[PDB]
């Protein structure tokens, strides 16, 4: 096979992507060992779906799991009557998701389960894949001539040839695994053929963070979760929290081997210690550094010039409401709250008007990082921690460190009942989710 | 003094730069030794004159040399009745140059002798200085906040505490010296205080080339000889031929010491060998690498973003004539020709019309590099060697390797009699110069 493993791509044909996937326990080889994972399409990750604006997607999900499941079309601004977070597909049953890809859309999205209380074990076991909306911007020469790859960042732990079960501590912290994989492979080699790489990045982990750095190189951010930036942004490192996506250009500067690493990052995970008192929670501290892949540069690399511009960000109408959503924790209970409450699918927490813009102030009053996700309605991050964001782009997950306030500009798009929640999916399963109704 | 030596600056006051300079033999300390050089203003280099568009310059040059001399205001699009290449100031006499700085002008220029047949020994002995036209573009934050320095690249050879005399070989090749200096200093240290440096670069050597590279860093070209580029251009190295200028931004990437070097470059200089036949010319080959300065980066450097734009390049009228100027050599005679002829100050070689545009095709049919200079009328290099130039900017010297054709777009500005010549000044003194009359 190619030195660099990537999921198989399924492309729309004639404007239609019609596909049946099964969600099924699947024996496979993973990281040099045999294991049974839960997969879409018989692979880990699931197949990458590649579409264009105004394509029709018709995806029939067959549930071959022993428990109910469903799909969240993470990041897609479509109707919550399709991206339906309350729908349950029973074992053995099927459901067809059908939607049209919005016209003004580009980037890397993904699909995974969203059946409340069962997301974390289903996502941990292997149920996820990517969806790429390809754009007319892809034809500009500075992107067309780049070498493109998708990197699905997802970790795993195996016990007895199956995904390791969740412990109580895992429900508190979010589960991380010791196998830190790219596209389901352990530290693959990317032997670059071109001097400019375009890398679509997806954090499809339950809880692990990836503080990304490429040895000896900056990265050029060109898209956030839900769309292009207005122009490339040079960064020395890039933090992707669970559920976030980004696209970067890499301009290889000389021949050689360069490690792409997940550098040490402390997200606030907790352990327990007994030091002659009795059992007390103690910080785990920063993650151990991980090598994600080996990047081999071609001979005498001469990277393309960067694009001068990407996509202008829409001018949004003035907002009509300001919301405040406060995140708190009860760590020893593994319970997580928004404005003092746990999720209740019968309770509507926020009511807004379609086609207006709202300002959401989300405040992390906990000690862990929490990556806040809103379904259906992509947002513009104005500031986090009191610092203005350095670019304009559509996002749908925003990471909050302890104490920080994010200010979001939220245009409300499709009508219906949807949700917002922490994308440490264990925290969603344990209550950190609420209901938005748009009318 | 400051760790980084730079010439003293003289600034216009209230719109006027009124200065008397003397050209005089001057005992000084140079590169750790005492020598007598020929200087302007008692220093080597001469003082940097710093002015703004529409300033008046009133410079009285007092000749305290034992031979006649004059000034060429290299690169300034002013009248050749002021920048007069035929004027002789006798020993002991003075002359006042008075002109207004053009409104649409910016960059690094310089002044030096232009008395035909005596340029090479006068320039080699120390007679040169810089002139900076500061621009409203200097106030954009990406330049204003950079740390600015001038680097005058000029080599020297000393014999008996004076500049070394010219040999016959030196008249053939152009003289290079073993002391390869920056601002008259030997391998100075630049201890950067800011992470972005703006470096004005001047090759004021008789003949030496500087194939510039900064260890571990690209350079961002922002101006050529006579003005800004339209936007910054990333380059891995930058060749400055005699008489050229450039301005670059340096974006320091990490703490440490980085050498700015003149890398090996073969300009076609010739030696003589006797191997049992008899005496035959043999290539000298590439220059030995030289370290120009040590660049110390500050702690945790965070460079400014590059400017997105600099100055739009003027749209020029369609040209009305195409000229062909062919450069040839008689190396053993140390004679150099344009279209078969040596300079004659009584003979007009080209006659053009003010405010028209001409295409000049300059063809190097010799084996040495020749840097072709036109007084008074800055030009746009369209292509050299059949390769399009990668930027639009005003230039006034264009380097031609053996065999290469440069195509230049030449707007004719001020009326009068002026010259064009090789800026290996030994080759000008030995005939490689001709006369342009604009009416
Ligand atoms: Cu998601
Ligand atoms: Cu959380
Ligand atoms: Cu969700
Ligand atoms: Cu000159
Ligand atoms: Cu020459
Ligand atoms: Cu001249
Ligand atoms: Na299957
Ligand atoms: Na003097």
């Amino acid at each position: 096979g190619p030195s660099f493993p990537e999921p198989k791509v399924v492309r729309s044909q004639g404007g239609l992507l019609s596909l049946k996937l099964s969600a099924t326990p699947t024996p496979l080889a993973i990281a040099g060992q045999r294991a049974t994972l839960l997969t879409y399409g018989g692979s880990f990750p699931g197949p990458t779906l590649r579409v264009r604006p105004r394509d029709t997607v018709r995806l029939t999900l067959e549930n071959r799991l022993p428990e109910p499941t469903n799909l969240h079309w993470h990041g897609l601004p479509i109707s919550p009557k399709v991206d339906d977070p309350f729908l349950e597909i029973p074992p053995g049953e099927s459901w067809t998701y059908e939607f049209t890809v919005p016209k003004e859309l580009a980037g890397t999205f993904w699909y995974h389960p969203h059946l409340h209380g069962r997301v974390a074990p289903q996502l941990f076991a292997g149920l996820l894949g990517a969806l790429v909306v390809e754009s007319s911007l892809d034809a500009i020469p500075e992107l067309r001539e780049a070498e493109e790859h998708l990197l699905v960042l997802k970790d795993l732990a195996l016990q007895g040839g199956r995904p390791a079960p969740h412990t109580p501590m895992d429900w508190m912290n979010g589960k991380e695994g010791d196998l830190v994989l790219v596209n389901g492979a352990l530290r693959p080699t990317l032997v670059a053929q071109k001097a400019t790489l375009r890398l679509r990045l997806l954090n499809a982990s339950n809880a692990r963070y990836y503080r990304l750095a490429l040895q000896d190189h900056p990265l050029y951010l060109i898209a956030a979760d839900g769309g292009f930036l207005e122009e490339p942004l040079e960064v020395s490192e890039l933090l992707l929290a669970p559920g976030e996506r980004a696209e970067v250009l890499v301009r290889l500067r000389k021949e050689g081997r360069f490690l792409l690493q997940a550098l040490p990052y402390d997200r606030g995970a907790m352990g327990m210690m007994d030091m002659g008192g009795m059992a007390h929670a103690m910080p785990q501290g920063p993650s151990r550094p991980e090598t994600l892949l080996y990047l081999i540069a071609p001979k005498n690399p001469k990277p393309l010039p960067l694009p001068k511009a990407l996509s202008p960000f829409p001018t949004l109408p003035a907002p009509v409401v300001t919301r405040r959503l406060v995140l708190t924790e009860d760590m020893m209970a593994a319970r997580f709250f928004i404005n003092g409450q746990v999720f209740d699918h019968r309770r509507v927490d926020l009511k807004g008007q379609a086609q207006t813009v709202e300002v959401w102030e989300v405040e992390n009053q906990g000690d862990m990082d929490h990556p806040f996700h809103l379904h259906v309605h992509p947002f513009q991050v104005l500031s986090v921690g009191g610092r203005p964001f350095p670019y304009r782009a559509w996002k749908d997950v925003v990471n909050l460190k302890a104490g920080e306030v994010a200010r979001l500009l939220v245009p409300l798009r499709e009508k219906g009942r949807t949700v917002f929640h922490c994308h440490i999916v264990e925290h969603e399963d344990r209550g950190m989710m609420g209901v938005l109704e748009v009318g």
